[PDB]
């Protein structure tokens, strides 16, 4: 079970995600589906929603980063943003359901090695998906294989028109999380920012893509306390790949290269050039984003630059 | 240089102002700790030996701004503090207490005022002698046992060879553990063993002894503001000697030693936040009493130098 202080904390991006066992996390997710009115408006069976949440959990691998606690971080951050940006005045319940279900499903069965590995290694997945966002395409297929199982089918009581619309929105959102598309998806968005229209379908579809993109990579929005161990987990996984890429002679990405990668320099760039501009142009629609998220991103960038100068000092002392 | 009973009491706390005393009384303070800890008693250390050795050690520290005899008094005195604060007499044997104590006193003998990077890049005799491997700490540890090689400084003379081998080994691990080049390696080994620490486990206890000597080594900002701040000045002074000379010779200059780059604020903020605090954080998990006595001054000094840095940046608006 869960406290009423927990249930309140669950709505802000300061929620401490490392406090909870999987069981308590499935209840937090379940609760979001009730509290957002999704159960009510789409006639979701309350036991089918529990089943489905457990159905999702099992299909998540035990990876250092891309695991079931990661998708909880993303789902819980999406939830946080519904309240902080009043999205229930700007979006239909269907769009909310798509945003929260895609956020829960967008890394199903991640294997721990990114698209570049998949392709360069000519994996089954790269071969099945023709080098085209193989992981993200795999994530959707799993999410809908899960929903094709009737007792995991939280959509059982939605009419087929509604299903098709939800399934199409989920596919877009999950496929939009492929970071190779970041500059493209960002450019389309800001272009529409010169005159953003809530009644333009393309515009809403682009705002949702950015919204799930924001949640996916929002660990440094959380308090330094919560954010910091995530970078550790990320580098683990990343070194796990680059080690493989060399027992294999495959190219090695500099940001996974043990010889060139510190915790400071893994974040300093990523905050400055990816996380801040993204939340900036998002703040242009929700000013109250500036205080609650764009702020921890400035203090995070500033801490990690300090850490880099200490790290470098220490790197004089070895390398002889 | 007879110690007053007031001084005996202040000597056991990290608040001890290390600046009042001259080499005479520091020597006396060091002497009291060997008696007070049971080391004179339990290793049959001749008391007159223990006086010559201390002056034997005192001669072999140079007059550097920072790495000098007063620095070695602080490091031994903070160790002494920690034996009482964390009650390490309950956790460690009197040989371990002997290793920790003697290694603190000797850990920087004959320091020249130029770190390992200078020794290596200038290709000095120390670096050539030690094959670029921790040439200072290798040399500190070697002077120590050259001093104990003399019969009139061998405060170990009544220890059976089985014992001497036992102490010499541990002393060497500790002194060479204070090479800051190895900070992350040693801390990481410690955080590993700490996930399920074991006082019965020799490897778990050698890392803990290494953390302790490393803790006391850089413990200056655990002292009160009035005691610590002048150490920051001696530090930049020694460093500024190194980087000035590096410049005259066409040697690389470490940015954190650069006269035209470093402020007292930037010397201390990252060091406290990313080396001192995290290190004492992991010790506090075996010895929670440390949070109150040593984290407490470390958080205060953090914030203090942080506001000092904002003041500096704002004033850099001329
Ligand atoms: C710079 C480095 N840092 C980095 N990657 C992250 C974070 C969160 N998710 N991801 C990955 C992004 C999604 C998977 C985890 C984070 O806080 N930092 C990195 O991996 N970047 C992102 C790319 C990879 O393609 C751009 C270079
Ligand atoms: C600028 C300097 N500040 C700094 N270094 C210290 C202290 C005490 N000993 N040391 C060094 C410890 C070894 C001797 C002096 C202190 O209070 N501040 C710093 O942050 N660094 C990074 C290193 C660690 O190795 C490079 C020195
Ligand atoms: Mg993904
Ligand atoms: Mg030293
Ligand atoms: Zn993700
Ligand atoms: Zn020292």
């Amino acid at each position: 079970l869960l406290s009423p202080e927990t249930i309140e904390a669950l709505r802000k991006p300061t929620f401490d995600v490392w406090l909870w066992e999987p069981n308590e996390m499935l209840s937090c997710l379940e609760h979001m589906y009730h509290d957002l009115g999704l159960v009510r408006d789409f006639s979701i069976n309350p036991v089918t929603l529990r089943r489905w949440l457990f159905c999702v959990h099992d299909n998540y691998r035990n990876n250092p980063f891309h695991n079931f606690r990661h998708c909880f971080c993303v789902a819980q951050m999406m939830y946080s943003m519904v309240w902080l940006c009043s999205l229930q005045e700007k979006f239909s319940q269907t769009d909310i359901l798509i945003l929260m279900t895609a956020a829960i499903c967008h890394d199903l069965d991640h294997p721990g090695y990114n698209n570049t590995y998949q392709i360069n290694a000519r994996t089954e997945l790269a071969v099945r998906y023709n080098d085209i966002s193989p992981l993200e395409n795999h994530h959707c297929a799993v999410a809908f294989q899960i929903l094709a199982e009737p007792e995991c089918n939280i959509f059982s009581n939605i009419p087929p028109d509604g299903f098709k619309q939800i399934r199409q929105g989920m596919i877009t959102l999950i496929l939009a999380t492929d970071m190779a598309r970041h500059a493209e998806i960002m450019d389309s968005f800001k272009e529409k920012m010169e005159n953003f229209d809530y009644s333009n379908e393309e515009h809403m579809t682009l705002l949702k893509m950015i919204l799930i993109k924001c949640c996916d990579i929002s660990n440094e929005v959380r308090p330094m306390e919560v954010a910091e161990p995530w970078v550790d987990c990320l580098l683990e996984e990343y070194f796990m790949q680059s080690d493989r890429e060399k027992s294999e002679g495959l190219p090695v990405a500099p940001f996974m290269d043990r010889d060139k990668v510190t915790k400071a320099t893994a974040q300093i760039g990523f905050i400055k050039f990816v996380l801040i501009p993204m939340f900036e142009t998002v703040t242009k629609l929700f000013p109250m984003v500036e205080e609650i998220m764009l702020q921890p991103l400035w203090e995070s960038r500033d801490r990690y630059e300090e850490l880099k100068r200490i790290d470098d000092a220490m790197k004089e002392l070895q390398k002889k």
